[PDB]
């Protein structure tokens, strides 16, 4: 019922969110975000989602790194860092999604939120990192 996508759409809300109320703990944010809109199911996922992040969140971070070309993760925009930590904790852990619908979705909320540039800019990392760091029984899907 919940869509997916609309699920994925707050955990990306806490992230954008926390940087803000980093004293704050990620969890709580996104218990704020969540309310009796969202279904079980959804609030469930939410919650692994960012569970899954905060407890891999150096090693995704340092893996987005090994992928930029240009400006440092520091340096990006706060919509494009937490795009591409999202979809990056998806391709890794989140085993019932295809590569690329989690590379779409991921374009779709750097579209809507960021620069012009966010969406070709997230597509070019992920479609690097999903071919090198994928797991492998995910090119099935």
């Amino acid at each position: 019922k919940t869509p997916r996508r609309r699920m994925r759409l707050a955990v990306f809300k806490a992230l954008f969110q926390h940087e803000f109320r980093r004293d704050e703990d990620l969890e709580q944010i996104l218990e704020e975000i969540l309310d009796e809109t969202y279904d079980k199911k959804a609030k469930e996922d939410a919650r692994r989602y960012i569970r899954g992040i905060k407890e891999n969140l150096s090693m995704i971070d340092d893996l987005i790194s090994r992928y930029l070309e240009k400006w440092s993760l520091n340096r990006l925009s706060v919509v494009d860092r937490n795009v591409l930590r999202l979809a990056t904790y998806e391709l890794l852990f989140e085993k019932d999604i295809p590569i690329e619908v989690t590379i779409d979705e991921a374009i779709e909320i750097a579209k809507r939120y960021g620069t012009e540039n966010s969406g070709k800019f997230v597509n070019g990392i992920l479609d690097r990192i999903a071919k090198e760091h994928a797991p492998k029984e995910k090119f099935e899907l």
